[PDB]
């Protein structure tokens, strides 16, 4: 999958699926960069720049900036997001709104700022990393599912909104993945086997496949969904999780 010389930038580009997503296009050959809270490693294989999605003056100071300098946005990837758990009823306020800013304004932000970018250039490929959660109801994860659904939707009517420009708008939906969020959140210890077994007590089905996936595995669709190799794919939702929502 080839992208030499194409711009593309990636939200939430400093940990998990967002950084594994920024790599593998630097790896493809494209002129990246990462948009993130922080960076705190010391070194990254991608220009960077710090930004809190949320903001919504932050977003349009960064993107009228860099937008001075790039002829044309090729791909958009957005990747931020933020997971706060706990039953409906327990969710804390601060949990309840920062899971919308981050999972929903984030993107909202980033559209209202390149929108323009994709109708001028007349094309391109955006990609959104939306969730499992949000093809499925989560025990523990009613407010991040449904933020994830708000977004899935957004970007879809986003789509929509563009395909008169040709850009092309589809999101993927992770399932379970290694990363150092959902490691440090299990703390079951043996907690990787217990959810490909499943959670037939909370509604949750195991994993067909035996495995919960790699951030690699999530970039790397998401890499086909941004190439020409999906040049007649439009507003569609591609699930990597294994098979547990069975095609739901
Ligand atoms: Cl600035």
């Amino acid at each position: 999958l080839d992208f030499h010389g194409q711009t593309v930038w990636v939200t939430g580009a400093g940990k998990g699926i967002g950084y594994a997503t920024a790599l593998a296009f630097v790896e493809a050959g494209a002129n990246v960069t990462g948009f993130d809270l922080a960076f705190d490693g010391e070194g990254y294989p991608f220009a960077t720049e710090m930004l809190d999605v949320a903001d919504a003056d932050q977003v349009r100071d960064v993107c009228a900036r860099l937008l001075n300098d790039i002829e044309r946005l090729d791909v958009l990837v957005n990747a931020a997001g933020i997971l706060r758990m706990g039953a409906t009823d327990q969710l804390s306020a601060e949990d309840w709104q920062q899971t919308f800013a981050v999972n929903v304004g984030g993107a909202f932000n980033l559209f209202q700022q390149t929108m323009a970018q994709f109708r001028r250039q007349r094309g391109g490929a955006i990609v959104t990393v939306a969730s499992d959660a949000a093809h499925t109801p989560r025990i523990g994860m009613s407010a991040y599912g449904a933020s994830k659904a708000a977004l899935k939707s957004l970007a879809l009517t986003v789509g929509l909104e563009l395909a008169g420009s040709g850009v092309r708008c589809n999101l993927v939906s992770p399932g379970s993945t290694d990363t150092d969020m959902q490691r440090t959140l299990w703390v079951n210890e043996d907690a990787e086997q217990q959810r490909i077994r499943g959670f037939g007590e909370q509604f949750k089905l195991g994993i067909p496949l035996g495995k919960i996936a790699r951030p690699q595995e999530i970039a790397n669709t998401i890499l086909f969904l941004a190439s020409s190799h999906a040049s007649h794919i439009t507003l569609q939702d591609i699930v990597v999780d294994g098979g547990s929502t069975l095609g739901a």
